[PDB]
């Protein structure tokens, strides 16, 4: 109960919320049904509209008006935003030439440039170019400030997950807002767009920017505006707050627009009805900038213009129906639409089997427009699994499509023409970023980047220490004129051993054989040098990776490759090699077909063994450095060492072999040499982080050889591809992947065909950031380059998406 009998007089849009049954006058009261009786009258004034006119100039103040055109309004801070334009001969901000803002130009009493975050719902990245003629305020922000061609949202590309990632720097799996709809089985409670449960604080994890600021003594305006407060009032309230005394004035502010998303759902991303919403958004930005200019704040405030996600063409007829695949359709609950999440309708049903649901949904129609996954098999780049609110079964839906449970759900619940929610690499889901102000750069374009990075930057802009988050702090330093964050490289925790020859062949009883006893001071001194690391400068281009946890490992040198070999996991953590443009591919000779050779630098006790593989009828093996790319017939013997071997399902070897035999040489051709680092990943609890030894759920039968959940590779070359990978003077170019190590190829519906028809498509789906691989391995790459550390942090956050041009 709210006894709504108090007054909002002198209290309108109060920053500090009061505890009911005291009524409330803050911009959330409407959402809680708790406003005082006079809230509309006093706080939502609309009399005379939003703009000064020639006849209103110099008027006698009338407190009933929405905004004012009287002489006293500027000091009072409540003029209509076009006041000085209409009455004092001033130009609109959009009509002024832009001029570099080298330093903040702020009124006395400002301790730091304020930050204003203007967020737009459903603002697709291509609107900046395509709508440019009708958005001149936005175009000026964009061209005069710092801008990216687009900003990558998080998955799912829905509103709440993305706005909360913007606020926290966290993946949805960590912040807890994993969709627009959710069931939490621990609370046994549901979260929905409509309703009140979404306001309960138990949904919202991490630490959002407004709490980070408050806790560190920086005051914050509101971020969540009640839908019924018009845009013009939100702007005037921000302008009013900026006129408060120094000790009361917030330093951070947010404005939110429900558009263009609201219209885009009805008309599609490029419907002719979309012009007007973009015009209206531009006019609101114009009102803010004119307002800031009136207050002499337009060269003081940092402004961010940012979207949550884009918008795609989606109509009712493009719906797949689970009732077409499942007979048991009423025994499941589907969270539907641009993604699917399935769980049992009833937990008392012991006949419910996710395995048989997956099988009934796998590759059943020729052009099937969704693909089923256990959540732990989703591409690791989506970071969408480590939350009890994410159902074990997930459906990834093709762009332009919907999934629903039954046809009745679609015509009993065509209206819409746009929607979003799809895979976050999809071009139509991409959104916008512009920063404009003293702290951003002038007329600068920066590469595309992920929205998880912005929290850190907003903290930098406000001089705040960010809470622990998934951004990589420093990776966006190139956006900023000053206030950069200067990170140091993490300290290596374990130093390596460098073993020499310490074991005789006969000490190994591994059940391994090799036709290798087919036997000179030229090339015996030579092979000794190679084993001591004579070629290491060629294969380890950026220094050895640092191991950031306590463990026992050895560096192993060879003619063609270098590895860091784990005595705990019995295989390399990483294997590094360079393949020049001119390198040649050879085959595994017949005499070496099943050859595995003991490594005399490494004890039998710390070695894999061939008998385990023989005995394990499911598990085979592959090699991290490919025998196909050996530099000479003699060097090829190194690739068959037991220390270069890793466990692989036969289904996975089809993938791995095509990558190693065909694709590495192809990339070396296209890129002028590549350096490759490959290795295993163990993530049995799907939390995106390196497993400890006691977390491993599967071993090669009868042995202590742990089975990787994934295999990675990081492929680096010179950004200027006129220089070879091993002789690069400037910036680097990277692409990486984290391939799931699966015992079938059910994921790929075309896998009965030749690897050339399906493997590359699989790898593209499992594209990754070096940073993703770091989390997953506890390794730190690129320790020794001639490049700045911030540039390397940007490189580590890069994602090769394989999409066409935006
Ligand atoms: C992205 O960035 C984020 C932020 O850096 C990373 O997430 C962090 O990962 C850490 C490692 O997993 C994790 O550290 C653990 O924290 C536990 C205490 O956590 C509470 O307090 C913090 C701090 O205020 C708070 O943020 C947490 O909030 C979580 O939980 C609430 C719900 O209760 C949610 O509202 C919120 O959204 C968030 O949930 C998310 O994280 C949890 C895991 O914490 C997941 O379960 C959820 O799915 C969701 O993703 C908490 O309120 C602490 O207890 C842990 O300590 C145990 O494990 C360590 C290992 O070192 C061990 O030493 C300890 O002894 C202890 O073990 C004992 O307890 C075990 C478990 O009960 C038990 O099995 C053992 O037997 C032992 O007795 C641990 O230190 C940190 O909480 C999260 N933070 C956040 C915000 O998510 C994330 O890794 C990054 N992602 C990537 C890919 O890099
Ligand atoms: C820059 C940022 N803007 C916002 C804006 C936000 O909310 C904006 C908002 N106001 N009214 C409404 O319906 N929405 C969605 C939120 C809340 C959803 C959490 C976080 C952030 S972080
Ligand atoms: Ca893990
Ligand atoms: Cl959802
Ligand atoms: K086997
Ligand atoms: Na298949
Ligand atoms: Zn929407």
């Amino acid at each position: 109960w709210t006894a709504t009998s108090g007054s909002c007089k002198g209290r309108c849009f109060e920053l500090q919320e009061v505890g009911p049954p005291d009524c409330r006058c803050d911009n959330l009261c409407k959402s809680y049904s708790s406003c005082c009786h006079d809230f509309d009258e006093l706080c939502l004034k609309t009399a005379r509209g939003w703009e000064c006119t020639k006849d209103r100039c110099g008027e006698v103040r009338n407190e009933e008006n929405a905004c004012h055109c009287s002489e006293d309004c500027l000091s009072r801070g409540d003029c209509c935003t076009n006041y000085q334009v209409v009455c004092k001969g001033e130009s609109h901000w959009v009509d002024d030439d832009c001029e570099e803002i080298k330093v903040p130009e702020c009124p006395a009493g400002f301790v730091r440039p304020p930050l204003i975050i203007f967020s737009v719902d459903g603002f697709r990245a291509s609107y900046m170019k395509k709508g440019s003629k009708v958005m001149p305020n936005i175009e000026k922000l964009r061209s005069c400030g710092t801008h990216a061609p687009y900003m990558r949202p998080v998955y799912p590309t829905k509103t709440f997950p993305n706005l909360y990632t913007l606020a926290t720097g966290l993946y949805p799996e960590s912040h807890g807002i994993v969709g627009n709809s959710m069931y939490d089985p621990v609370f046994d409670a549901s979260f929905h767009l409509r309703g009140r449960e979404k306001f309960n604080h138990r949904w919202w994890g991490g630490q959002p920017l407004w709490i980070t600021a408050t806790k560190q003594g920086v005051r914050a305006g509101t971020f969540f505006w009640s839908v019924s407060i018009p845009h013009e009032r939100r702007i005037l309230t921000i302008l009013q707050w900026l006129s408060l005394p120094d000790n009361e004035r917030p330093s951070v502010y947010a404005f939110y627009s429900e558009q263009p998303d609201f219209s885009g759902h009805k008309y599609g991303p490029f419907g002719p009805e979309m012009t007007n919403p973009l015009r209206e958004i531009d006019k609101t930005v114009g009102q803010l900038m004119d307002g800031l200019k009136q207050l002499r704040l337009h060269r003081c405030v940092n402004v961010i213009f940012v979207g949550d996600h884009g918008m795609e063409d989606v109509t009712c007829d493009r719906t797949e129906f689970l009732s077409n695949y499942l007979t048991n359709v009423d025994d499941i609950t589907l969270v539907p639409g641009t993604l699917g999440r399935i769980r049992a309708k009833s937990i008392n049903n012991s006949k419910y089997d996710p395995k048989t649901i997956i099988a009934a949904l796998t590759c059943k129609k020729p052009d099937q427009h969704f693909k089923p996954y256990m959540k732990q098999h989703l591409p690791k780049r989506l970071h969408y699994a480590n939350n009890r609110r994410i159902e074990d079964i997930h459906l990834l839906v093709d762009r332009r499509w919907h999934v629903a449970r039954k046809p009745l759900d679609v015509y009993k619940k065509c209206f819409f023409q746009g929607d979003h929610g799809f895979d976050n690499k999809v071009n139509s889901m991409q959104t916008v970023f512009v920063g404009y102000g003293p702290t951003f750069k002038y007329r600068t374009k920066v590469p595309p980047f992920e929205n998880i990075e912005l929290y850190n930057v907003m903290c930098d802009l406000l001089g705040l220490k960010p809470a622990p988050n998934n951004g990589t702090h420093g990776s966006l330093n190139h956006l900023l004129r000053t206030n950069t964050f200067r990170p140091t490289m993490p300290d290596e925790v374990s130093r390596p051993n460098y073993p020499g020859i310490m074991y005789l062949q006969s000490e190994f009883d591994l059940g391994c054989t090799c036709d290798d006893k087919v036997e000179n001071k030229l090339e015996e001194l030579n092979k000794r040098l190679h084993t001591k690391g004579s070629t290491k400068e060629r294969h380890l281009l950026y220094g050895r990776p640092a191991v950031l946890y306590r463990t026992s490992y050895d560096i192993l040198y060879h003619t063609d490759f270098e590895s860091g070999y784990s005595e705990i996991f019995l295989m390399p953590l990483w294997t590094s090699y360079t393949i020049s443009k001119q390198a040649e591919v050879s085959s595994i000779p017949e005499h070496l077909t099943n050859c595995v050779r003991p490594d005399v630098r490494v004890s039998p006790g710390f070695s894999q063994n061939c008998l385990a593989y023989k005995n394990d009828k499911q598990m085979s093996y592959g090699f991290l450095f490919p025998p196909y790319l050996s530099s000479s017939p003699e060097a090829k013997y190194d690739a068959f060492l037991v220390t270069n071997m890793v466990p692989m399902y036969p289904a996975f070897k089809r993938v791995w072999a095509y990558f190693q035999r065909v694709l590495v040489k192809k990339y070396a051709s296209e890129r002028n040499g590549v350096n490759v680092i490959s290795g295993p990943i163990f993530d049995y609890n799907y939390d995106g982080l390196r497993d400890t030894e006691d977390e491993i759920k599967q071993y090669v039968e009868g042995s202590s050889i742990p089975v990787p959940t994934h295999y990675y590779s990081i492929i680096t070359s010179c950004l200027d591809f006129t220089q070879p990978a091993d002789k690069c003077d400037g910036p680097l170019s990277v692409s990486s992947f984290i391939l799931p190590h699966r015992p079938d190829n059910d994921e790929s519906c075309n896998s009965s065909e030749d690897e050339s028809k399906w493997v590359e498509e699989l790898m593209k789906m499992h594209t990754a950031r070096v940073r993703d691989i770091e989390h997953l391995t506890g390794l730190d790459f690129y320790r020794k380059t001639s490049r700045s550390y911030s540039e390397i942090l940007t490189l580590k956050t890069y994602l090769h998406t394989y999409e066409s041009e935006i």
